[PDB]
């Protein structure tokens, strides 16, 4: 079956973690995960990973989840040098990505949601609003990057 590699990046507490335990383990709160889902109908394994070493993880990954916190206005700012990051360590200009504002269960929110659309639209990806606590959007993110990664390799 396809396996499709996957990297999560953002600053620090602003749910990577959470993320991914709640996509494979489906609860709220390892650095890698590996788990078989089916998206789309099509049966394909997750492999997924939260200096040398972090440029082979790069070139290793196919797409990206690049995470903020929506009550983290610094995260939402390094979303660019994340990118930039990816972008530089694979020498592409293409290269499969899903924007993530987590945590929009709380009520602190700094970064709009507006923003954030705007931002994604900039680097032609998807943007999607998740909470680790309440699962909102959280398959959705993930599922969606695959769906980036597909079109990358179709196209
Ligand atoms: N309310 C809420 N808390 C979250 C969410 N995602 C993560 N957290 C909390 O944020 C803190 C940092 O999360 P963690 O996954 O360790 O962040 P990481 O450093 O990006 O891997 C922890 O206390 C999590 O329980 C979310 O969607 N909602
Ligand atoms: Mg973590």
């Amino acid at each position: 079956m396809t396996e499709y590699k996957l990297v999560v990046v953002g600053a620090g507490g602003v749910g990577k973690s959470a993320l991914t335990i709640q996509l494979i383990q489906n609860h709220f709160v390892e650095d890698s995960y590996r788990k078989q889902v089916v998206i789309d109908g099509e049966t394909c394994l997750l492999d997924i990973l939260d200096s040398a070493m972090r440029d082979q993880y790069m070139r290793t990954g196919e797409g990206f989840l690049c995470v903020f916190a929506i009550n983290n206005t610094k995260s939402f700012e390094d979303i660019h040098h994340y990118r930039e990051q990816i972008k530089r360590v694979k020498d592409s200009e293409d290269v499969p990505m899903v924007l993530v504002g987590n945590k929009c269960d709380l009520p602190s929110r700094t970064v709009d949601t507006k923003q954030a659309q705007d931002l994604a639209r900039s680097y032609g990806i998807p943007f999607i609003e998740t909470s680790a606590k309440t699962r909102q959007g959280v398959d959705d993110a993930f599922y969606t990057l695959v769906r980036e990664i597909r079109k990358h390799k179709e196209k």
